[PDB]
């Protein structure tokens, strides 16, 4: 077994967690994935093994079930946890706020209690730029005022508050909270990537499905924003860069003997139209679109100040927009219908 | 059936819940109480029946157990809920945040899930002046900035947010959020009242127990506050007035066909030493005290602007500090064993 660590990755069958499980295994950690497959497929776990040549432990477990979760700790000498498990569809969160609060807050609360009981005190938490609400300006740094405009954002704000209070009660806690911006792309092998259920809510999967022929036409949400081409601007970050950030975060908790909160982004914003043009160039496929009305709740612009992460955890985004598009496209083309 | 309504009162064996169940029953509502008795006794339910001559249904259930809660809805024609169920020890909330978040958030979320399932969409929620954090001034009105200094307060802020979101999801929801200040006193029968376990964290039960002689002397937390006598100033409100505010709230939800958020306070603050002095007069007993160091987290001064409640729900506090002390004292004397 590993002398580096044994990492419980909740939500590890999903998009970012699968990529993270890959990087952990590649760096010699032991990995235990807990995922109830509410938004992911079992075959993603097989593909993590096809990539790494290593078999992480897998438990098909609702992590809000403390009894079920404690049986995972019975079976494995967990040294730290990365908590990816959550529902994450904003539109759905507005429609079903109770389930979002229940799933997202109870899964965290359950983990925290089992960890406390088992004296495991190292946790990395998936937060979001959604905690910055309507930003006054970009680039956004960590000391910006926190608010949210949708229940999904609220679950992330409330999670961060819970984590602070848990450490306030037991100062032995070491928490890395990582506020991701807009992850896109896929492992360079093409063997894993994002596999949305149904019609994608997010930009790059929609673009990719237009490119492969699964969808007919991209809709661009709003063309009158206060941005150079009137379309929304976001900080797209390669999911492999994001996954490496998690190894950096764990090392930083160790070295610093202290909690940290840091943005994970590139610092460069791209408009919707810039993304489409980049994807067409990288893919060689057409992405026809139409300019339609703003989607309610969207901000004009949002991108990170990556400075804190560079200083605190020694991490920077490496892969550019072209590479994000190229790698997302390889996954889509080679897996036209997603996993199996 | 009551023609008025069948009200699910979660946490209804507790202090404010029991008083509110009494006012509901007396005003012709049917009442179903769900309480896991984590901070109250079954005897309280017998007392409600004694006071009122009516028999509320009672279910000894953890309201965060959605399955157990659904069985309650199965059995009763619930028209609205008033959610008092929570853990409320501020000090314990700092030491035990996971337990507070789990209890206070899951109980509400389970309730809201079941209510949506059964299409019951009227709720009154027990919030607190704690949501105002450290106020910039008093009287405090409802539009003051919200913040909290402990996990207990965080659970109230989070609850208020969850409730706004439930209505954003389904705009037929009607939510009366009521921010209580400092409830004190007891039903005038003396048959129910505040029954803390162990030594009381809050002012008046400690003063009442000092006056009766169960505790030797009152400790006063700080004497160097920017107040007239240097001790903390608070908006004390008679729990019977408070309970009455819940009936007003239910009615206003119907009238305005709109959600509301109001303070329930008197608008008048009294200092720690002013409470002591008034209790002495109503009880005819002495209350010895020692001036000690400030209690961390304690605010110098906090009292409500009662204007919005008066206008929005037609309610005002009637009972004065003298009445609060006399009623609290009657409970204390007649029930040395508590419940
Ligand atoms: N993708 C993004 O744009 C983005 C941006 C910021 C933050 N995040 C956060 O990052 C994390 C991962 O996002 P993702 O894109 O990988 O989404 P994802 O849906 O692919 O991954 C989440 C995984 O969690 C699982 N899960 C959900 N609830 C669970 C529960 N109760 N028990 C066990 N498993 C559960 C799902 O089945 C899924 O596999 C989430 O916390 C999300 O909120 C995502
Ligand atoms: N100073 C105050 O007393 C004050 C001020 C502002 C707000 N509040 C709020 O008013 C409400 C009632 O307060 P109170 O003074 O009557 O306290 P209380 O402890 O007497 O009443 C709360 C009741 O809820 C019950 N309960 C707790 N969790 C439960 C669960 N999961 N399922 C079923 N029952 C549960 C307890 O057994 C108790 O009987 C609480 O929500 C409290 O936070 C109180
Ligand atoms: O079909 C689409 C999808 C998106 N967009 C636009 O593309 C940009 C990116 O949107 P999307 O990929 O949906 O991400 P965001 O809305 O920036 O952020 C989503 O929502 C945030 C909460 O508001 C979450 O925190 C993130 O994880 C992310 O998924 C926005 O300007 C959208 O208006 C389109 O024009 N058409
Ligand atoms: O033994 C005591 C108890 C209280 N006080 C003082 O009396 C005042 C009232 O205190 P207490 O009765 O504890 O109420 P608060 O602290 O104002 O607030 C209570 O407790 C929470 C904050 O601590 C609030 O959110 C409410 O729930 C309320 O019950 C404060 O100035 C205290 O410093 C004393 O001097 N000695």
């Amino acid at each position: 077994m590993s002398t580096k660590g044994t990492i419980l990755v909740t939500g590890g069958a999903g998009y970012i967690g699968s990529h993270t499980a890959v990087e952990l295994l590649a760096h010699g950690y032991d990995v235990v994935i807990a995922d109830n497959l509410v938004n992911s497929k079992r075959e993603a776990i097989a593909r993590i093994e096809k990539i790494t040549g290593k078999t992480p432990a897998f438990h098909e477990t609702d992590v809000s079930d403390e009894r079920a979760l404690a049986r995972i700790f019975d079976a494995h000498p967990i040294t730290a946890a990365i908590h990816f498990a959550a529902l994450k569809a904003v539109g759905e969160s507005v429609a079903k706020p109770i389930e979002y609060y229940r799933n997202n807050l109870d899964s965290l609360l359950s983990l925290l209690r089992v960890m406390r009981e088992r004296a495991v005190k190292r946790i990395v938490f998936s937060s979001s730029a959604t905690v910055y609400g309507v930003p006054e300006r970009s680039p956004i740094d960590e000391t910006f005022p926190l608010s949210a405009t949708n229940p999904y954002g609220q679950t992330k704000l409330m999670a961060e508050q819970i984590l602070r209070d848990v450490e306030a009660a037991d100062p032995s806690w070491r928490v890395a909270t990582l506020r991701y911006f807009n992850p896109v792309g896929a492992h360079e092998s093409g063997l894993i990537g994002e596999d949305p259920a149904g019609i994608p809510n997010n930009l790059m999967p929609y673009v990719a499905q237009v490119a492969v022929g699964k969808l007919e036409k991209l809709r661009v949400f709003g063309s009158d924003y206060p941005t150079p081409d009137g379309t929304g601007v976001r900080d797209y970050i390669h999911v492999v860069d994001l996954a490496r950030g998690h190894i950096a975060a764990l090392d930083a908790l160790e070295r610093r003997d202290a909690s940290l909160t840091v943005n994970l982004g590139t610092g460069r914003g791209y408009s919707v139209l810039e993304v489409v043009r980049a994807f067409e160039k990288a893919s060689g496929r057409a992405v026809p679109y139409e300019l339609v009305a703003r989607r309610p709740g969207d901000v004009a612009e949002c991108y990170a100040n990556p400075a804190a992460a560079a200083e605190t955890i020694g991490w920077k985004a490496e892969r550019d927009l072209e590479r994000m598009c190229a790698d997302h496209w390889r996954w889509q083309e080679n897996n036209p219908r997603g996993f199996v």
